[PDB]
DNA sequence: TAGC
């Protein structure tokens, strides 16, 4: 059965992202067909990742977000073997050499310290950094540390609120915002 | 994933 979001999701993201997020979900038994709002916040979970590490210097990130399972493991054991800091309990996003810390990047659509706390109490990992972005501007993160510089984060949040406009026109945003 |  066609729906309306799922049509939203592969006109509004890049082939690229659906591909990865489809990915995603197969691997976890998951079809994007029916979890429609899933399909949604993958996609623009991906996309906030892949903006995120571009904000950096050229080398200054890892990006786990995105890979097979297995290699992201893999990669998440190179780092840790090679710098020494702790594995992580989860998997994160990216992993910030010039600040030696992984990165949980998250996206919500309550306020950002609900969402903030619970990944910080899902935590063990006490090390791992968090950055929580909202569909409204607001950002936290740990520490009050914010990583990128003030532009690389403002261009986050616009795209953020441009998909929560575009579902809005489509009727599609009461029905995201309470799943 | 992230909202319960
Ligand atoms: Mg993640
Ligand atoms: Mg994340």
């Amino acid at each position: 059965r066609g729906s309306h979001m799922e049509d939203f999701v592969r006109q509004c993201f890049n082939p690229m992202i659906v591909e990865l997020a489809e990915k995603a979900m197969k691997e976890y038994g998951e079809d994007p067909k029916i979890e429609t709002n899933k399909f949604a916040a993958i996609c623009t979970h991906l996309e906030v990742c892949f903006m995120y590490s571009d904000g950096g210097s050229k080398h200054r990130f890892e990006i786990i977000e995105g890979r097979d399972r297995i290699m992201a493991w893999t990669v998440v054991n190179s780092i840790c073997n090679t710098t020494g800091v702790e594995k992580p309990k989860f998997l994160p996003d990216l992993y910030d050499y010039k600040e030696n810390r992984f990165i949980e990047i998250g996206v919500t659509r309550r306020e950002v310290h609900i969402y903030y706390l619970e990944k910080a109490n899902k935590i063990k990992s006490e090390k791992t950094h968090i950055h929580i972005f909202s569909f409204t501007g607001e950002e936290m993160a740990t520490k009050a540390d914010y990583t990128l510089d003030e532009e690389s984060r403002a261009r986050i949040k616009t795209r953020l609120f441009t998909i929560r406009q575009e579902m809005a026109s489509r009727s599609l945003w009461d029905s995201f915002r309470q799943s």
